[PDB]
């Protein structure tokens, strides 16, 4: 259920328990699994999500690599290492609003995968 995965990987950044670029590589863990299965419409999706949040991150992140200077959404929790970061609010805007409709498409193609991650959530 990889449209699933996709949600609970969504539901953890916007919920600020997962940064950047932690997120994107839990999407592009996806986004492989899709492609392994030949589930191009989705992959397509997914590396839409990736390139995104990269694009909102990248540039006003504090360092570089992947161990600290994280970009989470909209709060820094208290675990997250050195030099963390959130999105500005109008990044938080347009990153949530472009990641909406993009789960939206992926929902569309995967409606019973979702629904099943949403009730596994609950």
């Amino acid at each position: 259920d990889y449209a699933g995965g996709v949600l609970a990987i969504l539901t953890q950044y916007f919920n600020n328990m997962v940064g950047y670029p932690e997120v994107s590589l839990k999407l592009a863990g996806e986004e492989a699994n899709m492609s392994r299965e030949g589930m191009i419409n989705q992959k397509e999706i997914v590396h839409q999500m990736v390139e995104t949040i990269r694009r909102a991150s990248e540039p006003i992140r504090q360092g570089r690599g992947f161990h600290d200077a994280y970009v989470y959404f909209a709060s820094v929790p208290e675990n997250a290492p050195p030099n963390s970061i959130a999105l500005p609010p109008q990044a938080q805007s347009e990153v949530q609003a472009k990641l909406t409709e993009l789960m939206q498409k992926l929902a569309n193609r995967n409606p019973q995968g979702v629904a099943e991650e949403e009730q596994e959530l609950a």
